[PDB]
């Protein structure tokens, strides 16, 4: 085995290390190639073609890139190859516990048909990695590539998840915490996943990156911080970082929070629902699983990928009926329609518990208007999207360390006002979208009516076409006009 | 209905009329989400993830964009918005017939499946065209916009497909003479089709597009050659269209025919051919048919996309364990070795009937070399791939029209001499590659020796790795050294 | 004559009027190939060799792609081809008025030659404007080709630099008033001079740009506002504009303010006004002026570019001495030193009236720290940017009119809280830069000294490298710790 | 110092070491600053604006990213940091003797005007390298980083001319015979310079570029070929390398030989004969030099730049007239008028010798026409044109070393025809492009008329507008009908 040359659009030719090939020719990571990046999104983005497998290798690759870059400017850390190998693994496997539309099957999906459950795909990434390792005699592979199979098996797996509980981890010390920062990095969000996937995605959907990734690892340092050595950026490249973040933001209020991308997740969701009785796929001594359960076998998670997308779709079973009817009219473009988007207001926050009482409060409004039609809670979706900096209200950029060219080797912090007044105030909030599941003329102007007459209720903001939408109930909120 | 927006990272915001956005919200259009462009070019080339919808879509675009341009520099043409939404919806519509791998299906599969019929996509596109309309109430909507659809119908299948037989054309008379060299340029090759695919395939595979095809569309005229009106090209831009096929060219040698996605493509068809007696694809009346029947019957081609690989992938049915065993072995990456490649000599030109001796051919080799194994015909595949410029021996700038600045209405023709010493010889060639399904290291060594010696009596070229690969065998001919 | 194609790297094949190419093929234009778009920004961004030649084209197309689109979309609005030419002409024509070094001349130069002068490079664009038409017979071509000359030029002049002074334009009438706000928009400065500058500096720098222009092309609509005809923009586009300013305010951060370009546009300036005494440029009937006095005679003015700063370096007049040694200094790159950068605290806001008092304060200040060396008032340069959205302290998206698709002819306003809680809450700021012209590291550990000192004295923001730079002066002051 | 990070464009975030930096930073190597890659090229590609400065950095890159990527496949090899720098520099500085407008200055101006010497850029940089190190006290700063300036500035100059004389080279002996391959290949000429020039005039340009050489330096090793250590590629990318040269050859059809861009360079070329004798560069002792002369002395050559273009326009000298006319009328674009294009036929080559006599041959050619006036030898200019793949008549390819992956320590060779029969059968062509000097519509007609007639006389290729501008000449030859 000698090293391979991969073609990547996004960072051109990448080199593989053997044992990185051997890992990626397994069928639990070529699954990647059939679950789409962003899910629903290509059916409002045609570009958006892209698949997980292939961000998977961006991201092992960059985590490559920023340990080998660290190495060579401070020869000092001991870096050695073994750390290197174990950090592109991680990369490489931390998107291997995705689920079918990626981000519709643990964020959607699975909380409604299992609500029980804790699930995420990084657990699920450590639970298909340990398969993976398992089911393809990995381990003596890695110890022909002078790894240690015990301890960087572990280094792995934190990487990806964090500790699988004073220093918390055990595959590596202290002396090498800057490592826990490259692949998944649990104490500001800044890592390589991000940086693939603004580049790739903005690649495919047609929109333009402004991040730049490769200026951040020129200058990327290793300092003492708190008793652990960690990543520091160099200090005027604070604005660059909240740039990153308000990238981050602007790709989800374009695209992966499209109005419309939404709905088809939320369609595909709902057929999911509908057939998960009826499908079963097979795992481990040949037991069936369904959708939901096959993420308690990593043999039939293998096997559930967006082809029961298609599997449905294509289903003659009248069992499957229902199922089947509600991707067809995707198919026909007969979606549930948009009626609105507001906001809360002051520090009314939404809890997660509340999202089902939405729609029913919304069918509960009077508008003083004269109706053809009264709709009832179920034909009204709410979707409730929590925005942020990746840290709830918190921002970032008060958890990264800084280094200035005068002393290269002390780490330093700097506040929002050391940076400029025109940052947010806030780094989160919420966005409620509204959509009506009749479709005629007649259901969604009552939808608009109710909508708005909701939004005034609640003291929400007032949609930007309400005036327009609703105009006989604007009038009622001074606040409004 | 009013016209949507659609971004297009190739093209951009792309607007689309809304009969057009009728058409493509069918099955029979959204099934073009689920064929990759380039079959099995994805598993060497990780970024073309991409399928026919997108491309269809662009294809559609452009034809748009040289059709309006040419109404508006020229309004003596007469171009209605008729005919614009004609050449459009062919555009959009040439690719409707591709199956499962696109050119696998056509050009590897059907072939092997079903050697008595004679089948393309092209003619796929005309069947499933007249499906699609049909089966979705499109004439009504196409009457509500102003076409006529007993002639326009035949005239978009006429863009597609050529004379369904002097004028040969029905749908439109020769004074719209070259409405017809837009989407699909029987002439000469030269179309918005390739425009698309040039840019969209370089966009995804990481290789850049050397062909500008805004430039060509701001530089074309429609001029008068033999009592027809054609679209003619500004003489000084012959030089960009020899350009344009050597793009071609190049793509093909290093994407299109790369030597593994190939093989991949074969590996694929073999185990479509394994499953082709078992899976079964309900049609109309709900019978029953198989992939390679499907065909025949549109409802059920429409439900024949690249989800058969993953349905045959993930059987458990024991009668599909043959071909389920053959995509198992694509994602270890147990794969059929490439042993070499090498062309013909001279006049010497391969035919059609001869392909299925070759194996047995180099079989039938006798390299004085010392040999583990012995080799049968059936350890080996040879794949014998014609290059051209699109027309066989021909060259197409000499069916290309061309005007001066001086007197933009008098069309002229352009020889090669007139051009460049520089330029190919010949327009068209053979490539012969040979592999081994024995993928041991003495299989292989051996592969190598029988395929070098029956290289060297057949009197074809010599590999370029011949001396290394087979030393003893390749001092035997003088010709070689 | 008939029309010319340009290629130009941003936009494509641009096609350009006939007249178009009689005012572009003029000494008064063709000046522009010799001043850089960033002036001494290419002496830190190696890309940035682009001069303000081909960002007039980008204008001068862009606007007019602007007024095409909005003519085919709205008839009614009987938008003329003497209107489009005249809205083109303006996009090319200003930035005639720029000087040496583009913003350098007017931001920088002017103010310290000519105190008493008001001058903008508007202001000079108007006068070379009518400089060229005279100048070049160009009244005549105009009349041949539809415009009149009276009212058009007006009208240009109008568009440029704003009402020369109710309706308070002349050129056109209020149901035309949307086309004054294509080429340079006073209301909100969402104009098509941003556009293309955002997508050639970015080309240029090495930097990748965020706005998409021609989505909002697509997405703009003229609707009545207030009596008056004004462009309108999709209300759900409401976030790209917000993003758009965001992004011409990182260009700043990133390009256009970088501390030492600036550095070097203050250096290049001081040596213009060493020289300006004796560097002569022939005017009309032979008399001769000044730099600082070429302003006042359009053929001077004419001849005033970039190639003055290689006139003095390459002088051997011994009066241009000291001018020359300045230049000299930037090719060997010993350039006054950046000693840090700070803000002012709450409502303080310097006055340019106090800009010349500001070293005098620094060389005041009395750190309590051991200096070898003490440092003049002369020995520091302070450099105040006024950062902003284009408007002051006011939201330029509180000055834009929306539409909504269900009304597509109703304008309707959005505010700041409509949108996001994650936009700025301040649209302006000043930063302070502070260099020291000695540059040894005795003087510069002492200008660090002192210029914290001085922060801490006016209760400005610490320096971010202030615990570094100065650890002995930080700590006397609470708020910073 | 330490360091520094430049952004290119095309390259990213570039690291300079710090004595590359010192030699940036003189006179003698900021001078490209103000000298035009492509010369007359930006009065017709607008976005050409860029200048052998930002070149010079690009080709110092590459030329360190080929040696490291060497030194790490290859450790036996044994390259130094100190054979890093010196290939570095030598990139860095093979541009340093180009002239005002770049090949305008030693491919036209200086064989007209010192037709008795021999002058190369190459040889112009060896001298202004020589004089830049002396200059600057460099040599001291280089002992500083671990060279040895008697043998490296002996390597470096070798590097950019060959040797200044079995191994003919002083500055390293056979075994790194592979670092005279980087710079400036006399072998076959891929090197990094073209690399860098294809990728950035394409940028600029506004075509694309087909190249790959981040693939190319992927897949390079250092093998044995006739007892040196030369770079070989590997076998399969044979193919590139041919598309390589034809690239290079697009670009000079495209732009670099823009028919108008090579008027453009002869009438700035005729404007700077007619101001030689009145232009004065001050040198090394305050002698005089002229515009032909400044070549022999650095100090002089170290001011010679395009601002002598603008030096003429701007003067007021009636000595200068000539000059500063046909500079005005580059300006206003009334340019010497192309007449057509045309090829030698059969074996036929125009000799340096004979390019004098050719505008009288055209003159002198009898076309049986009715003409109104009759024009002179002094009237016609007739620029030749050699085309070729950089070895006249040869191949490259065939001095080309390739490896194969079963032995990648084995060179060998590859032959056109073990590649394709799509490849050009002759790799050097000569156009010769005619212009009139009398731009008035009866001259241009009679120029026509002449340019054809003397085609035919001389049995060249057709003009490809023949029939239309001469109607009357063309059928009068058989061989074009
Ligand atoms: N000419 C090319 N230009 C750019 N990318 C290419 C080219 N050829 C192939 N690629 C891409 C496709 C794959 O992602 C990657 C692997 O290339 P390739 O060198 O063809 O691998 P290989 O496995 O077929 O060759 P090998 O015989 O060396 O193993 O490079
Ligand atoms: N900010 C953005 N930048 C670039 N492209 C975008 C953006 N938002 C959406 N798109 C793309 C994705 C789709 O292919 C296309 C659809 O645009 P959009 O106007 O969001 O459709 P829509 O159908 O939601 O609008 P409408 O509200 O009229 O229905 O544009
Ligand atoms: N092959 C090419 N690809 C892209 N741009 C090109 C090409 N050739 C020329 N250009 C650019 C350079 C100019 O900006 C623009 C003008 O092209 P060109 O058609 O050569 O004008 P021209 O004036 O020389 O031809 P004409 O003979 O019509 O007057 O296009
Ligand atoms: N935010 C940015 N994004 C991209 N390029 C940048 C950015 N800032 C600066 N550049 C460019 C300008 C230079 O070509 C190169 C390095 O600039 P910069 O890091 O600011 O140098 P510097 O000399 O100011 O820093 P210092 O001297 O503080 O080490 O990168
Ligand atoms: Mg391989
Ligand atoms: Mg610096």
């Amino acid at each position: 085995d000698t090293m391979k040359v991969i073609n990547d659009p996004i960072h051109g030719h990448i080199e593989l290390h053997p044992l990185l090939v051997r890992i990626i020719d397994t069928p639990q990571f070529q699954r990647l190639r059939y679950i789409k990046q962003l899910g629903g999104g290509y059916y409002v983005f045609p570009g958006a073609s892209h698949n997980r497998f292939e961000h998977s290798l961006g991201v092992g690759y960059l985590a490559g890139c920023l340990v080998h870059a660290l190495g060579e400017k401070q020869p000092e850390l001991q870096i050695s190859e073994r750390d290197v190998l174990c950090v592109q693994i991680a990369g490489l496997c931390r998107n291997l516990g995705h689920g079918p539309f990626s981000h519709m099957f643990d964020g959607r999906f699975i909380p409604l048909a299992r609500p029980e459950v804790k699930w995420t795909h990084e657990q699920g990434s450590v639970m298909m990695f340990e398969h993976l390792i398992n089911s393809n005699g990995i381990k003596p592979v890695m110890e022909q590539y002078g790894l240690i199979p015990e301890e960087d098996i572990c280094f792995i797996k934190e990487q990806i998840v964090g500790p699988l509980e004073l220093w918390p981890y055990k595959g590596r010390p202290e002396n090498k915490s800057f490592l826990y920062e490259i692949v998944s990095n649990k104490r500001n969000g800044i890592d390589v996943d991000k940086w693939d996937y603004f580049a790739r995605d903005c690649h495919h959907l047609g929109i333009q990156n402004n991040f730049d990734y490769k200026r951040f690892i020129k200058f990327a340092r290793v300092c003492e911080v708190d008793n652990e050595l960690r990543i520091c950026a160099r200090d005027k490249e604070v604005g660059n970082l909240y740039d990153m973040f308000h990238t981050r933001n602007s790709l989800h209020r374009r695209a992966y929070q499209h109005k419309v991308g939404n709905i088809i997740d939320t369609m595909i969701t709902d057929a999911f629902l509908k057939a998960d009785d009826y499908i079963e796929i097979t795992g481990a001594g040949g037991k069936k699983y369904r959708i939901s359960t096959a993420i308690d076998d990593m043999e039939a998670y293998t096997k559930l990928t967006d082809n029961i997308f298609l599997e449905i779709l294509y289903s003659t079973d009248p069992k499957l009926k229902d199922a089947r009817e509600i991707l067809k009219q995707i198919e026909y473009r007969n979606l549930f329609k948009y009626v609105g988007e507001t906001q809360p207001t002051g520090q009314i926050k939404i809890k997660r518990e509340d999202y089902e009482s939405l729609p029913k409060e919304v069918a509960s409004a009077k508008p003083k208007v004269l109706l053809d039609v009264k709709l009832k809670a179920e034909d009204f979706i709410v979707d409730v999207i929590n925005m942020d900096y990746g840290m709830q209200e918190k921002n970032p950029i008060d958890h990264v360390s800084f280094y200035c060219k005068t002393a290269p080797n002390r780490a330093i912090r700097i506040t929002k006002n050391q940076v400029s007044q025109l940052l947010p105030e806030k780094f989160a909030e919420q966005l409620i979208r509204v959509y009506c599941k009749k479709v005629d003329r007649k259901s969604l102007y009552a939808a608009r009516q109710y909508f708005v007459q909701w939004c005034a209720d609640r003291n929400f903001t007032k949609p930007q076409d309400g005036d327009v939408i609703a105009p006989l109930i604007t009038p009622q909120k001074k606040e409004w006009n």
